[PDB]
């Protein structure tokens, strides 16, 4: 069977959720760190190394275990989401693909 891969992910109007990647620890050999907004190819966060890596406020952070953060979670802030994670060798040494949801309990 051909699915997807992704995680299941939720959240709730006026919320603030997380982007947990991790499969792994790595630490040694790592370079890049990134996140894009699937929904139109848009980035949001990204390290190469330290002469050039960036986040513009909170609603988008990028950590140190790789985990990417949101702040202010309604309608609006629901989207879709990925998140490519190379090493020095610029190689992916993992992906995956993301998906922002909105519930109602
Ligand atoms: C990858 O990394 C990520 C982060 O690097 C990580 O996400 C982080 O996860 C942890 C939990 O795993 C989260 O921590 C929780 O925090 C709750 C309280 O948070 C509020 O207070 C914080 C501390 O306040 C600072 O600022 C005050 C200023 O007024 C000072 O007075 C304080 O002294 C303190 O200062 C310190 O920090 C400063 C930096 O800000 C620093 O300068 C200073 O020197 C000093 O060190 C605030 O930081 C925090 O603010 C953030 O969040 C709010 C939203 O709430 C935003 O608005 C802010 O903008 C900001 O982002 C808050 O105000 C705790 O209640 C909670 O405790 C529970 O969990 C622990 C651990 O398991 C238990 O021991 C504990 O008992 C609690 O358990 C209870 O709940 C659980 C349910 O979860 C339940 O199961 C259990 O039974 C029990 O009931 C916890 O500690 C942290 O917020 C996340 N983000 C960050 C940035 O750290 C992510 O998971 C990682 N990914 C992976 C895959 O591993």
């Amino acid at each position: 069977k051909e699915i997807t891969n992704a995680l299941e992910t939720w959240g709730a109007l006026g919320q603030d959720i997380n982007l947990d990647i991790p499969s792994f620890q790595m630490s040694d050999d790592i370079d890049d760190i990134k996140w894009e907004k699937t929904s139109d190819k848009k980035k949001i966060a990204q390290f190469r190394k330290e002469k050039e890596t960036f986040k513009e406020k909170d609603t988008y952070k990028l950590f140190k275990n790789g985990t990417l953060k949101i702040k202010h979670l309604k309608t609006d802030d629901q989207d879709i989401y990925k998140v490519s994670i190379y090493d020095t060798k610029g190689k992916n040494v993992l992906e995956k693909i993301f998906d922002l949801k909105i519930q109602e309990r």
